[PDB]
């Protein structure tokens, strides 16, 4: 079973979520997956530090109510485990400071400038196969993947050289008022989005403004050219209900766009409302959620412990008595 | 209540002359008015390659040489940087807390070399920081190569708290001897020409045979006399006979009249050589016992991790991490 690692940053859309999550949660027996809560990348930009902490517990409540299993996968918290930090110095030392410089001053911390090595002693401590990144990931895998590779040349086989995951992924979800953008967590306008935990009031006030088009009379037709947004609701709809396009044309004859908009909102929330549920279920109970978060670190740090062994074997340390 | 006094030890090189009677020797003395930590820092030692079985042994040496030259476990916390992780965790925390700015001000950094340097070159300013705080260190007794890096920690503690609390430390900062070739320049544990240096594990006979080559002077005829300016070599040789025997420079010139130049280098010789031998004694026997290492590291690791720990929670409360159950 490949060893799947994915850093979770503790701050989700139905894009997330439909476009891939949601598929990820059906393979955790297929794959060794790990899902670890990046609060240490976290800190390169301030916030309130009760709101970082509660963030942080927010995000394994999401998790587990998307479906991840703590006993199938690992998931847990980064700062809990000491080895992604050790590791992390450990490969500064095997990192160019050209290579962290080209990937983007005197007024940022170097926290900003350093993550990128932190970045790779995630993945590597695992023995980590795959990691699936979104695309402004790219350059920090490829990163990850030379200081792998060059670590190797010097010592012999210590690390995987880790490989990304091409998603196949189950939907692609364009922003709401800008068809031809797909959706972004990052979108700094929120009516782009639906974020997993909104409920069917804000859901439907951000469908019904969704960019539609002038045809008339209105036709409930895919065509990404001329109707990218009737085309991403009838998406919208799809990856929820699973109805191919073909089916939606059909059953949307005769109807007008609000209608459209009512019942993508509709199926939405719907989709939501279940995760929603168990969302507070785990986000309630705190008790819970600090018996993943212990189980998970301690299953974390026993293979994280076995990598930074070799490593710290390898580069000449006196092994801690 | 003691002061806290926080020292890295680089596990490679020779510890000089220098070193030994213009420093540790005297906080050897001071392990009962201080609480004195001893960090040998092999995070630091891998921002330059070197074969790794060379890097585990040189730790291996540093420790015993620091046990032979009197630091006692069982009043001082002496450990391996490696064995705790706390240095690793607060030194990435510390990252945030630290401008980009003020590491590429760093004099040795401050471009095609720049880009070929490795990040922990860049970086250990930061990891030197939090080797320091995590101890709520108060003195660390550091040479002139380490004051910026002595200041960048200051700094960073002061904006820390700043922002969070008082939760750091502020740190505060704390014999002649010349190289032996060219008495106006000090001597280096990281000097190319070995003829300069007297290290501290080197046997008599080599400390005898560098000494005797010595720089002197010409003067005519030759007088043993303390004159920094003009003579520089007999002065130098004076002044490490003064710190080894602890005799003033008065005390030699007069021991020293109608004496001449081989005389100073035999006395020297004899009194430097005497100080190495009983330190070397020390040296084979703890470092031929490596139960004892063993037990040591053990032991002052783990009274290490109990204070960084500490530290550690506090500065992980402070930030906003969900605490380790
Ligand atoms: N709007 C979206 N529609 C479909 N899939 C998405 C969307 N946003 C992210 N993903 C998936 O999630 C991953 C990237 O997520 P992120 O890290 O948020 O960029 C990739 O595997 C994508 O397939
Ligand atoms: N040749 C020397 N004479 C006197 N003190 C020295 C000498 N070399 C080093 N030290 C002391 O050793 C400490 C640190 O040495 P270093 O960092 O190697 O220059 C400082 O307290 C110095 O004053
Ligand atoms: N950089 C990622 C988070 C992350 C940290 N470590 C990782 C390792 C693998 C994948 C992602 C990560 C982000 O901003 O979202
Ligand atoms: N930078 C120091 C070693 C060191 C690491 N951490 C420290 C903390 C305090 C004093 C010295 C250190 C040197 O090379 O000599």
């Amino acid at each position: 079973k490949p060893i799947v690692f994915s850093g979770a940053q503790p701050s989700l859309t139905i894009g997330n979520y439909m476009g891939a999550l949601r598929q990820w949660v059906n393979m955790q027996d297929d794959y060794h997956c790990i899902y670890c809560i990046v609060d240490q990348h976290a800190i390169t930009v301030r916030q309130d530090a009760q709101k970082l902490r509660k963030a942080t517990l927010d995000t394994l409540a999401l998790y587990l109510a998307c479906g991840i299993d703590p006993e199938k996968s690992t998931i847990f918290v980064q700062s809990h485990v000491p080895e992604h930090a050790q590791l992390g110095w450990a490969l500064n030392c095997y990192t160019y400071f050209g290579e962290l410089s080209r990937m983007t001053a005197e007024n940022i911390n170097a926290g900003l400038f350093d993550y990128p090595v932190l970045m790779a002693a995630d993945i590597l401590l695992y023995q980590t196969n795959l990691v699936p990144v979104g695309e402004d990931q790219k350059q920090h895998l490829e990163l990850s993947r030379d200081i792998a590779q060059r670590f190797n040349a010097l010592y012999g086989d210590i690390f995987k050289v880790p490989e990304p995951f091409i998603p196949k992924s189950g939907a692609r979800v364009m922003s709401l008022l800008e068809p031809t953008k797909k959706m972004s967590k990052s979108d700094d306008n929120r009516n782009n989005v639906i974020g997993l935990l909104e409920d069917p009031k804000s859901v439907v006030k951000k469908i019904k403004r969704a960019v539609t088009d002038s045809d008339e009379p209105p036709v409930v037709r895919y065509d990404v050219q001329n109707k990218a947004g009737v085309s991403n609701l009838l998406d919208i709809l799809s990856a929820v209900t699973g109805q191919s396009i073909p089916e939606l044309e059909k059953q949307f004859e005769g109807k007008m766009y609000g209608h459209l908009k009512g019942e993508v909102a509709d199926a939405v929330s719907g989709m939501l409302t279940e995760l929603q549920e168990r969302y507070h279920r785990f986000r309630n109970d705190e008790a819970f959620l600090q018996q993943v978060m212990k189980d998970g670190a301690e299953k974390a740090s026993a293979h994280a412990s076995r990598t930074l062994k070799a490593v710290y074997e390898a580069i000449g340390f006196v092994a801690k008595p």
